[PDB]
């Protein structure tokens, strides 16, 4: 069966394992050590495909980032430093990858908070400048959280071919 | 305000790490499984600071000078299982009943807790500890004393259920 390898990187506090655990145990994790770094397995059904998803949440102190096939790129809307971070993020991967076409999302989390610092444009803007997809998604309410992993598969589906 | 919670449960389903956990914000592999102990915290809850003094239980064959004191002054109880341990849920009516009648009461603030919800092995699904945690009237809590997950939910919803039960 068609194992796909994600990793989600961006910096700590955004909810990359809030995002990951709500995939897999369909739960809004409160509370969740930063420090803990960890592989968590999923079949799911991508369009109409069953897939088993091998999920890196990285807690960013090297099996898995030699043979990861796909990244989720995470901000929070809420916290303009960690958008700052992104082009940080970007380029450690280009590097572990040795490659400008890795299949990658920028997941704008935390979109059920009102205290925005970082607008749509400007996302759509550094997603289009890196031409990978934008998706505005929030770990509490389940809202884009398929769309951003289902989207990566989808990319990395494009780049096996 | 000094809140006195009791950790019950079998033997393995983690009560020890769950405090050591909440106390000391660190998870610990191996402790003593004999071990009773109070562990005292300041935290601050509903914006309200307070002292948690916590139980810990191993069942003790031996004395204690806290427990002996401490079930007679005690506030809360959380109720642990292992979510990976059929057994140990199937424990949880002995504790229930047990403590009802250490306190001598049908109103003892109490927390139902599924531990070691990190693991994929699951033993006991959410639907069964809701209609246990549902036949006793309490509140169902998830946790992992390894990810920290739900712990301070569990923790403070027992500080949270004491405060109703004062008044
Ligand atoms: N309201 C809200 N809080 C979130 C969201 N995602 C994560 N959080 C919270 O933000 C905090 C940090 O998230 P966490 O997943 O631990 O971050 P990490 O370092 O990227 O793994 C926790 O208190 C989470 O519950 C979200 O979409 N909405
Ligand atoms: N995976 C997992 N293991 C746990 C967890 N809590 C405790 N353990 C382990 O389970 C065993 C029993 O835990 P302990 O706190 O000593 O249990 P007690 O006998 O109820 O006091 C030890 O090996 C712990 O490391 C948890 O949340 N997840
Ligand atoms: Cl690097
Ligand atoms: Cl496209
Ligand atoms: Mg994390
Ligand atoms: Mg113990
Ligand atoms: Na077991």
């Amino acid at each position: 069966m068609t194992e796909y390898k994600l990793v989600v990187v961006g910096a700590d506090g955004v909810g990359k394992s809030a995002l990951t655990i709500q995939l897999i145990q369909n739960h809004f994790v409160d509370e969740y050590d930063p420090t803990i770094e960890d592989s968590y397995r999923k079949q799911v059904v991508i369009d109409g495909e069953t897939c088993l998803l091998d999920i890196l949440d990285t807690a960013g102190q090297d099996q898995y980032m030699r043979t990861a096939e796909g990244f989720l790129c995470v901000f929070a809307i809420n916290n303009t430093k960690s958008f700052e971070d992104i082009h940080h993020y970007r380029e450690q991967i280009k590097r572990v990858k040795d490659s400008e076409d890795v299949p990658m999302v920028l997941v704008g989390n935390k979109c059920d908070l009102p205290s925005r610092t970082v607008d749509t444009k400007q996302a759509q803007d550094l997603a289009r400048s890196y031409g990978i997809p934008f998706i505005e998604t929030s770990a509490k309410t389940r809202q884009g959280v398929d769309d951003a992993f289902y989207t990566l598969v989808r990319e990395i589906r494009k780049h096996k071919e």
